């Protein structure tokens, strides 16, 4: 049987972080031919059994909509770190978005605002529980930040489509972030 969770982590690395290591090139919106991905995964002993059907199943069973398959191509919807900016659709955000973080980063976010750091975009959540889960990746007592996203947008900060639970933004100045 396939560990679809571990397969999902491998696909994340290929489609967000190091496509070159797989001999892949992503298009401007992040897509690659799914047969080229499968061929690359089959260089790895653990993934030689993985079929195109398995990639659909991995997506269906996942707790998050990380990837999409369309007309024989696959992309990650968010998370990228590669030098070439992934073109995402600009969108007007809801009034409020959230961002869960680690206690150890709060001072720096107060001073500088939210920054993309190792990714191309700041990632934000649509609801509190989702944001706390983001923060739990780094801190058992994560900090919830509340972003006045529509105010930021009206003052020129760009936001972009990730998926229904993950919104993307350029750097967000501190004045739009509530820490309490
Ligand atoms: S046999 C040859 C295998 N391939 C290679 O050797 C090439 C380089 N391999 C690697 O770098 C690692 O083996 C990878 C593929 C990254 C897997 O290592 P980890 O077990 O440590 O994975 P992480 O926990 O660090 O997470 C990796 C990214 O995957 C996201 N993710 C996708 N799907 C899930 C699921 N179901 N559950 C948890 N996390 C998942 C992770 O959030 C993470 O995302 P980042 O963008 O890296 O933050
Ligand atoms: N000025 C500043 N100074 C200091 N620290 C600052 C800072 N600005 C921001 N930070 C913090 O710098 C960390 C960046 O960390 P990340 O790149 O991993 O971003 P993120 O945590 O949002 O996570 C992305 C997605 O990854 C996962 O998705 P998957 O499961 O992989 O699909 C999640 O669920 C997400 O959707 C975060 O703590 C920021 O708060």
């Amino acid at each position: 049987l396939i560990d679809y969770s571990k397969l999902s982590k491998e696909v994340a690395y290929a489609l967000r972080h190091a496509p070159w290591e797989y001999g892949l090139e992503l298009d401007a919106e992040g897509w690659v031919d799914i047969n080229q991905l499968l061929s690359s995964l089959h260089e790895c002993e653990k993934w030689k059994k993985v079929s195109e059907h398995d990639l659909h199943v991995m997506i269906e069973k996942s707790d998050k909509k990380r990837y999409e398959i369309s007309n024989g191509k696959i992309r990650a919807l968010y998370g990228h770190s590669i030098p070439q900016r992934i073109i995402k659709e600009q969108k007007c955000p809801p009034e409020v978005l959230y961002h869960g973080t680690a206690r150890r980063f709060v001072k720096s976010i107060k001073e500088k605002g939210l920054q993309p750091q190792g990714r191309q975009y700041v990632h934000l959540s649509a609801d509190v529980e989702t944001a706390l889960q983001v923060g739990k990746r780094r801190d058992i007592k994560p900090v919830l930040l509340i972003v006045n996203a529509l105010e930021a947008w009206s003052e020129g900060i760009k936001f972009y489509l990730g998926n229904d639970k993950v919104w993307l933004a350029d750097a967000i100045p501190s004045k739009y972030i509530r820490f309490e």
